[PDB]
């Protein structure tokens, strides 16, 4: 019987139509990917742009600091003249040693992540 | 003939709908591998920005506390050197009388809205 | 009859080289979708090194700071000590603060997300 004929393409159009479903599944879900990425991408700007902000300031308060402190430091040898200086009575192993000014250094870290954030507008 | 025609054709249909599940079963697959890799950035995310925020947190109470500390040592200081200019006449320069810039509460803000950010990944 | 049949099994093909194409479509997008989550996971492995790299040469001068801030208090100290210290010239209820020392705990954090970056490269 040509029946089989009648079957056997219903049993195709079935599985036809699960397979379209399973497709319409899919594409949804890629939407979600899709969006949730952005969301994500999103936040990594925000997030990079709040912490090289309070990295900016901490910067310039600590270059500022500095300034302050190693006059501070001349001021009080200075007093300290007759006493060989602070290199002479306070005395540490790293007593007189120099403070680092790393202001440019964080200052070039903060231009790095600047720019990163820059090709989120390109990606 | 025909009873071969119709035949052939229906095997070609039905094994194309094979090449076409298993294409469908491997895109699942790796469709939960992105969705599983997604979560583990976002995990990454918080997590590095959590140990970040915390870093400047204690960065900024410190420097808060020194700030505090060396405006006391300039007072005492140009208190010391009054007789003689203060300090200001003293170890002169074009910016010795500068204030010190006290940024703790913008950071203190920068901190909060990282935290905000951070917040809103609970949500998605 | 023949055409019947025929014609079905036109609409059958016509709606697989659909399905084709649609799948097709997907993964093109699937292969957009990954190579975006790769450049994503490596926005925040430079961005955090850049950070953290902030965060550590901002620590090591904080610290440096401290110390001399700190010799300084004792050398302050000493030069008013004929008049009641610091606690009495400047009178504060945070005038002798200590100064709290996180190096360490700020040392933590960086260790802590180098870990965490670390772990990026295994998957």
């Amino acid at each position: 019987e040509n029946l089989y004929f009648q079957g056997n393409m219903k049993q195709i159009e079935d599985k036809i139509e699960e397979i379209l479903s399973k497709i319409y599944h899919i594409e949804n879900e890629i939407a979600r990917i899709k969006k949730l990425i952005g969301a994500i991408a999103s936040k990594i700007i925000k997030t990079a742009n709040y912490t090289t902000n309070a990295l900016f300031l901490l910067n310039k308060e600590e270059s500022e600091i500095r300034d302050h402190v190693v006059e501070h430091e001349l001021a009080l040898n200075y007093l300290l003249a007759h006493q060989g200086g602070l290199c002479n009575v306070v005395k540490g192993p790293m007593c007189s040693s120099d403070i680092d000014d790393f202001s440019k250094n964080v200052s070039d870290m903060i231009d790095k992540v600047h720019e990163e954030m820059k090709k989120f507008y390109h990606e």
